[PDB]
């Protein structure tokens, strides 16, 4: 079934839950031996959320190569998103060699570091201008350079710096600062507006590593996310639009990392979101 008239038969007939089990039902389930070893129970926030084996991301070094984070690669869209839980007070040094590593232009962030009285992840940036962060067990260099807080989102300037090499890179921090505690948003403008913004500045595109894209367990956000760019990516591109199917897209994303969609609200926003966003690029 083109969506909108699907989504308000959904909605008459409230069937959303109903939607969403099947879609957890059908799942892919793939094993995450490496995450489950005992050398790694303090890089993992949650026990449940591990990384497939076969689609992790593997640090460069000899020692541990472990981080709980996947490469979602997109193969029709032409898309690639690493997704990545909130980093631990441990993981912060494992973080930034990734960024590095993977070549990275953008790191975006859909949670606020408390919410709901408790920590969501760890401080990882740097908060002025005059007081960098060096993680030395990775041997990097992190300077805050300019900071624009906008009403719903803060973009930040970072200088990432190589101390083994002296080379440096501009890395762009996209933080979402307005998503409840508590459900969903209510309309999807803001987060369509913050998508595009990432857009535009160059992050998501070929030229570049891939995005690296985060919350706190890295599958409930983050999934809507990647799910709302890739499949609006699928519908400018193809001959019918209306070819695009957001549960198809969904599972097929479900390969490379479990749990992308944690709540039928989160699916539904996800819906909205494509909708709308699918009506802005039209003009209607
Ligand atoms: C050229 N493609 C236009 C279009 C149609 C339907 C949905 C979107 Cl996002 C874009």
């Amino acid at each position: 079934m083109e969506m909108e008239k699907e989504f308000e038969q959904i909605d008459k007939s409230g069937s959303w839950a109903a939607i969403y089990q099947d879609i957890r039902h059908e799942a892919s389930d793939f094993p995450s031996r490496v995450a489950k070893l005992p050398k790694n129970k303090n890089r993992n926030r949650y026990r449940d959320v591990s990384p497939f084996d076969h689609s992790r991301i593997k640090l460069h070094q000899e020692d541990n190569d472990y981080i709980n984070a996947s490469l979602i690669k997109m193969e029709e869209a032409q898309r690639s998103y690493i997704l990545t839980q909130g980093p631990l007070p441990n993981t912060v040094g494992h973080f930034w060699e990734m960024v590095w590593e993977q070549k990275s232009r953008g790191v975006v962030m859909l949670n606020r570091v408390m919410e709901k009285g408790s920590l969501k992840c760890a401080q990882y940036w740097p908060q002025k201008e005059e007081k960098e962060m060096i993680f030395e067990d990775t041997n990097l260099k992190l300077t805050l350079i300019s900071e624009d807080i906008k009403s719903y989102y803060t973009v930040r300037q970072l200088e990432l710096e190589n101390l083994t090499t002296q080379e440096t890179r501009e890395i762009l921090h996209f933080h979402y600062t307005t998503w409840p505690d508590f459900g969903v948003p209510e309309s999807p403008a803001s987060f369509l507006n913050f998508l595009f913004k990432v857009r535009e500045s160059g992050s998501l595109s070929p030229e570049h590593g891939p995005v690296v894209v985060h919350c706190s367990a890295g599958i409930g956000r983050s999934g809507t996310f990647c799910l709302a760019d890739t499949c609006l990516l699928l519908m400018d591109k193809r001959k019918d639009p209306s070819s695009v199917d957001i549960k198809k897209v969904l599972l097929e994303m479900r390969k490379f990392r479990m749990g992308l969609i944690q709540t039928a609200d989160q699916l539904r926003f996800s819906y909205l979101a494509v909708i709308e966003g699918a009506k802005f690029i039209m003009g209607d």
